[PDB]
């Protein structure tokens, strides 16, 4: 399988933050927003990575993660002209994909709870349809909304409905078979001028073939939309990482812990960064004894 992070946009909702500095460049607590979604992609073991950006932010994306060799996976950047909408991620990145099915998921998104690793990897199994997760939100009208029956057969998907037939949320992360790529290239854009991720999924919807995982409350969603938004996201992420002795989405660490890795190659990535205290945190994790680390 392989990953795309959709990492572009204006941000217009943050400026002045994004005039000069990408949106999912902006800390989330401790770490640039785009570790968390690509941890994401990388405890689901997907190992072939592309990062579409701007046409100004694309560069400074690469100037953070590279090529992915440190961390044992392989990592390529493409730029998207203009933002047209999610669904150009697959038209963008049809060579990319080739004959592989593939998972998106948006830069600014940030999963997190207990047994997540276990939902991505079962998504990742499924070589058929579409998979989607769901989410209890307040204000389902912001998002596309999914509704499904007693069984959690989905009944309908619907972009932002005036009056919403559910509660749940449709998050950004999506992972499809590789009828996606021709999917995107024959939907049109909406009134809002976008091509909709929505509208692939309505596409599946229609062959019987769009599954819903359902993420239920234990599991926090964020989006990083507001300025509200980011700082309470921050403030999430602090309190889990303050009480705990590990961190969230240390990409380093997840290479390590994934077997992408050694330690001996974790101790080297260490080195550079012992100045600090994240250094220091994947010092002691190399140097940690191999059954404690299990
Ligand atoms: O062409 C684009 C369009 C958007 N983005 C980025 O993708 C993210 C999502 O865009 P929005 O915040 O505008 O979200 P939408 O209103 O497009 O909502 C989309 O993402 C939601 C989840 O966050 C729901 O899944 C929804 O159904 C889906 O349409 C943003 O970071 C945006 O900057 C791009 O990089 N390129
Ligand atoms: O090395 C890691 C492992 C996990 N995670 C993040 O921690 C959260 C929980 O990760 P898991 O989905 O592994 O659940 P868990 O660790 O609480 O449960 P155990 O199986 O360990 O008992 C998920 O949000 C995942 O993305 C990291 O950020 N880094």
């Amino acid at each position: 399988m392989k990953g795309i992070i959709l990492s572009g946009g204006s941000g217009t909702r943050l400026y002045p933050l994004t005039k000069v500095v990408s949106k999912q460049l902006l800390p989330v607590y401790d770490k640039p927003m785009v570790y968390y979604p690509l941890s994401v992609l990388m405890l689901a073991g997907i190992k072939d990575i592309l990062i579409i950006s701007t046409p100004e932010d694309t560069p400074r994306f690469e100037q953070l993660l590279g090529g992915g060799s440190e961390l044992g996976i392989s990592l390529s950047y493409a730029v998207q002209s203009s933002p047209d909408g999610l669904a150009q991620a697959f038209i963008i990145g049809e060579e990319f994909i080739g004959d592989d099915n593939v998972a998106l998921v948006l830069g600014d998104n940030i999963f997190y709870g207990h047994g997540f690793t276990e939902l991505l990897q079962r998504a990742a199994n499924r070589k058929s349809g579409a998979t989607i997760f769901g989410y209890n939100v307040k204000d389902p009208q912001r998002f596309g909304v999914v509704e499904f029956d007693e069984k959690g057969k989905v009944i309908s998907i619907e972009e932002k409905p005036e009056e919403p037939k559910s509660s749940y949320a449709v998050t950004g992360l999506y992972f499809y078979d590789n009828r996606v790529v021709d999917i995107a290239k024959n939907i049109t854009p909406s009134a809002r001028g976008e091509l909709e991720i929505t509208d692939v999924n309505k596409a599946y919807l229609e062959l019987g073939e769009l599954h819903v995982e359902l993420l239920g409350r234990g599991f926090a969603w964020l989006d990083t939309g507001t300025h509200e938004s980011l700082l309470q996201a921050s403030q999430f992420i602090e309190t889990i990482e303050k009480r705990q002795s590990l961190k969230v989405a240390c990409l380093e660490e997840i290479a390590y812990r994934m077997g992408y890795i050694s330690r001996e190659q974790l101790i080297k990535l260490a080195e550079p960064l012992m100045k600090n205290e994240y250094g220091q945190y994947l010092m002691n994790l190399a140097h940690r004894s191999k059954d404690l680390v299990t």
